[PDB]
């Protein structure tokens, strides 16, 4: 078996390499990366996803979220408090401001004990979740705007056409602001590409582990899980390091730099946090081998994790019996 300690693999794939997406994933997991559930892949020299980021200042941040802590510094939850719109350049210089801005450090090391320190004594502003791409028309390679999609994966296994699109988002990151603990919706696959700015710090929960990971969140979030029996889709609970090592359970961690891939593989719980002032990009993605986790993944039918459209006929067609109540936390 590949990679058995399911430590997280790094990849440099050559230019010769980068053409071909979907087989280079398949390399991938030939090699078991996929049993740490995040891998990244650092571009050729000679590729790059636009010239140059001069000119994205005026892209609207529609609902910047304020991003409030509850709980103790290794145990909290967060809420998105929804904030007045903004432009592009107008959060980068909040971003830079005294209040928000990176305090001094001697590494990443130093960096991340400050964040689990002093995090929930904060309310970093993140514009997440923002439908569009910086990928350059002409960029042919690892472009997420030209993904084959979720959908036509569907169809080539398993024969049935369904509605639905599959398009990327950008998140605008400064200090602080933070990834809750999950899975990707349907337990997906995703990759996130740093465009530009300061680093991005993934913790990562190997797959075959994950029921660990969510026996854990179940004692430290008791009122969540009565409330909810997958409630860690809703995207707001932290756990740190420090209190993974005392509950023993598998994790490992690792920085994106800009420039550099993240994907993340079915079933791997994530978590993480922005260094300063950054953009990226993500999508969800499917492989034939992301099929039977589709069939299996859990939902969130108390009705808070309210997700897209296209996530519809993923649960119709792989989950027959849970649509029907699952459709009834979505309406
Ligand atoms: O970058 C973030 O805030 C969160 N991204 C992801 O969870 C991902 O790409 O799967
Ligand atoms: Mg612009
Ligand atoms: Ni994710
Ligand atoms: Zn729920």
């Amino acid at each position: 078996a590949q990679n058995p300690n399911c430590n997280i693999m790094i990849f440099h794939p050559t230019k010769e390499e980068f053409n071909d997406f979907d087989k280079y994933i398949a390399y991938m997991e030939s090699q078991g990366a996929h049993r740490a559930g995040l891998a990244k892949i650092i571009p050729p020299k000679e590729w790059k996803a636009r010239e140059t980021y001069d000119n994205i200042s005026e892209i609207l941040i529609a609902t910047p979220l304020q991003q409030v802590a509850s709980g103790r510094a290794g145990v909290f939850t967060q809420y998105h408090k929804k904030k007045k719109a903004m432009t592009v350049g107008e959060y980068r210089h909040l971003a830079n401001s005294k209040k928000y801005q990176t305090p001094p450090h001697q590494n990443f090391e130093d960096l991340e004990r400050k964040y689990w320190k002093n995090r929930i004594y904060n309310s970093p502003i993140y514009g997440a979740d923002i439908s569009g791409s910086l990928f350059d028309e002409n960029t042919k390679q690892w472009n997420l705007g030209h993904l084959g999609t979720i959908q036509d994966l569907l169809e080539k296994e398993c024969g049935v056409v369904i509605e639905g699109v599959n398009t990327p988002y950008l998140y605008f990151g400064m200090w602080k602001t933070t990834f809750a603990w999950h899975t990707e919706d349907m337990d997906l696959y995703s990759i996130n590409y740093l465009h530009l700015g300061e680093p991005k710090t993934w913790y990562v929960v190997p797959p075959e582990h994950g029921q660990r990971l969510e026996r854990l969140a179940r004692e430290l979030f008791p009122g969540s899980s009565r409330g909810c029996g997958a409630f860690l889709r809703h995207k707001v609970a932290l756990i740190s390091p420090t209190v993974l090592k005392e509950n023993g359970i598998p994790f490992n961690r690792i920085t994106q730099e800009a420039g550099e891939f993240m994907v993340t593989f079915p079933y791997g719980y994530h978590a993480g946090f922005n260094h300063g002032f950054n953009c990226a990009e993500a999508i969800n993605f499917a492989t034939p081998r992301w099929i039977d986790y589709g069939k299996m993944a859990s939902q969130c039918s108390c009705g808070e994790a309210r997700v897209t459209f296209s996530m519809d006929a993923f649960v119709r067609i792989l989950q027959p019996e849970r649509y029907d109540l699952w459709k009834r936390g979505q309406d």
